[PDB]
């Protein structure tokens, strides 16, 4: 007899996606929990608030009619119009509903942008410390990435000067995320105005991920929509996940030119089609809902963690938004987090995950009570 | 704007959709037989479970592959139906079967790889394959052969960069089911020449015959098989956007990566809804569709219309003389009945009628179609 053997190959691009530095640490935290350990988990990327009750009530009312059917792939007109009107009023712009595409979280708005704008080999400039999903998405879309590192000594502010220096012919977009995950910084108005100038001159799109724009602890937040006129070179990304603690609903959106929105809408349509109809109605109600209580709760947690860490001699840039604090650790950050987890049962995220080694990310989407206990344990750990 | 978006074939149906709405605005009584979704509500036990989940207020991120209990439920039902041992880690929950398909192409195709598809072909497959960087090779099937593909023709298109053959049975737009002997032959060819069979079985519940065979009836294991299904058609849950992919653990892991970085996890409410939907019987809806199928076949057959009797799904794909886009445009304008041109599925000279409507409305639409054909 004669034996033959077959390979079972997946696409090379899957390999090209960076490995998780984080999947083992989450499994470690969960395993400590399952054997009766008191793990304080400060790694969350989502608010610890429920969906606002008015949103629940509207979703239930819609649901009880029993009709959950396909919609326009770009989102129901009323949701697009509501989004267009809210963002338009906030930033004194005339946004048409046809400039908006409703997507499965801001995450799919981002992916759709890259797929809509990037030809194979096109380059996107990103700024580290950088959120974990951007690079995977750009890779999946056929693009390449130029990571521009920022520094704690510069308050993690990108250098406009240095950005122009890196522009090449293939540079199709510059991605900004303010307020920033994982640092919590908010980009300066002067930088953004300049970037908008660079985009007109040097012919590239600005993709702006502003999902944390409500969770601001300061009056210095500047949106790309504060410094732009029109959307010719702007892709604006937001959604309901952070602002309304609706992460599991998966509702976000993109606003750009009608041209880009149309392209993005084609991606949306052929990939997932329309998003969950219940979610669309939930989001439409969410537009009417005030999140002031949540934002103030996060502001006071931010103030508490900031004061506490300063006192312990820990080094960091004071976050002005989102719900992260990115602080400096001695040695290897992965090992820092492994040991703190195993010894103190506090879970943090290695800065390595965000391409900035020697740092750790703490989330303060938990009670002051739990934060106090965690910060206690961290202080003990820092003084062996 | 990326080149691939321009590579996407232009819609044949955009003007027609807009004309149907315009006619409605003008108070015209349009009978719209274009639907790709059942006309049933979400089953009430499903609604009740979704409501029960919702009222606790916690709608948060889950495992990007889908909650374990959902993956476990799906693995168990499919495994029990087809006498297979399926692990929950073989399953990825996705935003409809549509996203499972996209994720499969993204997970499997490198730039330039080929995928073979059969026309008449559902409108989203080719856009997806192009977005994923692939090229399409279309094998045409014929009414006189009950739209059953030639295995010889498939084989004659194979290259080293052929990564997949895509099958859709029961079929949209024809309603045919692929015979077992073809599927067995395909599985042999997939081993001989090293490609994946991607099987879109979303209509497998809506079958009016004993002759439906799944790719899982003819394959052993999942090393070359990508199985796609969901709740949209079986449970009339289209707007929930819940589907899934089952494959090898290696494929499912790659697909999980794509899901994770693109949309992440699906709507949490939808996941609990789908979990409950696994326990729900859809027999009443299937029997309703069967009776509608028998009625439309009988009526079209009597009026001398040529078509193959659908064996599944809720479409009938019949012959027309001339330009099928113009047929549909004129039928809509003159008789206020909406059909989809066969051209949209790469099969000119046909039109697609959907029977996701009541017999009363089907009766009236058919009267109008009979008049139109008899001038
Ligand atoms: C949470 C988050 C998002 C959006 O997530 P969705 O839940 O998909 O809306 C986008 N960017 C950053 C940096 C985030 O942290
Ligand atoms: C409706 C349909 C699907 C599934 O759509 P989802 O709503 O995304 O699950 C898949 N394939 C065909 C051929 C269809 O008609």
């Amino acid at each position: 007899k004669i034996h033959h053997h077959h390979h079972h190959m997946v696409s090379r691009r899957i390999s090209e996606i960076p490995i998780s530095k984080t999947m083992e640490l989450d499994a470690k935290a969960k395993a400590l929990i399952k054997k009766g350990e008191d793990v304080i988990n400060l790694t969350a990327g989502e608010p610890d608030f429920p969906t606002p009750e008015p949103v629940v009530e509207e979703a239930v009312r819609f649901l009880q009619k029993g009709e959950v059917k396909y919609t326009d792939p770009r989102g129901i007109y009323e949701l697009r119009e509501g989004i267009a009107k809210r963002i338009g009023e906030r930033y004194k712009k005339d946004i048409s509903p046809d400039q908006v595409v409703v997507t499965n979280g801001a995450k799919q708005a981002l992916f759709n942008a890259f797929m809509a704008l990037l030809d194979p080999g096109d380059e996107v400039i990103v700024f580290s410390p950088v959120w974990v999903s951007y690079i995977p998405q750009i890779i999946l879309a056929g693009g390449t990435v130029n990571v521009v590192e920022t520094f704690m000594s510069k308050n993690f502010q990108p250098s406009l000067e240095e950005v122009e220096g890196l522009l090449v012919g293939k540079t199709k977009a510059v991605l900004i995320n303010s307020p920033n995950n994982p640092t919590g910084v908010v980009y300066r108005r002067e930088f953004l105005e300049g970037l908008v100038r660079l985009a007109k001159k040097r012919n590239f799109y600005i993709i702006s991920d502003e999902v944390y724009d409500s969770l601001v602890y300061t009056d210095e937040f500047t949106s790309i929509l504060d410094v732009s006129e029109g959307f010719d070179r702007i892709v604006y990304i937001n959604g309901f996940s952070k602002s309304h603690s609706m992460t599991g609903w998966r509702v976000g959106y993109l606003i750009s030119s009608e041209k880009v929105a149309t392209a993005v809408s084609k991606i949306q349509s052929h990939t997932t089609s329309c998003i969950n109809t219940v979610a669309q109605y939930a989001a439409l109600k969410a537009l009417e809902v005030d999140n002031s209580y949540m934002v103030q709760t996060f502001k006071e947690r931010k103030n508490f963690v900031v004061e506490r860490l300063k006192k312990m001699g820990v080094k960091f840039v004071e976050p002005e938004g989102a719900f992260y604090l990115f602080f400096k650790v001695r040695g290897d950050d992965v090992k820092f987090c492994e040991r703190l987890l195993e010894e103190k049962k506090v879970a943090l995220v290695p800065g390595s995950a965000f391409l900035k080694p020697g740092f750790v990310r703490l989330s303060f989407a938990t009670s002051i009570e739990r934060l106090t206990e965690a910060l206690d344990r961290i202080e003990d750990f820092l003084n062996s």
